[PDB]
């Protein structure tokens, strides 16, 4: 029908503007540590603490396959990254205060991807 091809588009822009969105936020982690998922060789008992392990690559093989409806859905899986790096690791570590640091500058960033949100709909 006409009405699924208009929301198809709609999703379409969504991931377009989710694009830009992921890449700003990755920019603020030039250390590249939520680049890659955390290794289950490097570090074996992972799972035991973190059950919805989350990184940069998996949210942008969702988004290119269009599976991100809103943006809440995106913003779940940005904060899973800092909310289980912030669990696994202790404050004095580089990956804890990296993920600090990446939530902040973050922020900003999202603020205004709302607004776009809500105003082109």
């Amino acid at each position: 029908s006409m009405e699924q091809v208009a929301m198809e588009l709609r999703l379409t822009e969504l991931t377009r503007l989710l694009r830009s969105v992921l890449d700003q936020l990755q920019d603020k982690d030039p250390a590249r540590i939520f680049a890659q998922p955390v290794s289950l060789k490097e570090v074996p008992d992972y799972l035991d603490h973190i059950k919805h392990p989350m990184d940069f690559a998996t949210m942008r093989k969702r988004l290119e396959a269009q599976g991100y409806k809103n943006l809440h859905e995106f913003e779940e899986d940005f904060d899973l990254i800092i909310d289980n790096c912030m669990k696994y690791n202790a404050r004095d570590t580089v990956f804890y205060r990296a993920a600090v640091r990446l939530r902040d500058q973050g922020g900003v960033v999202l603020r205004q991807a709302r607004r776009e949100v809500d105003s082109i709909g």
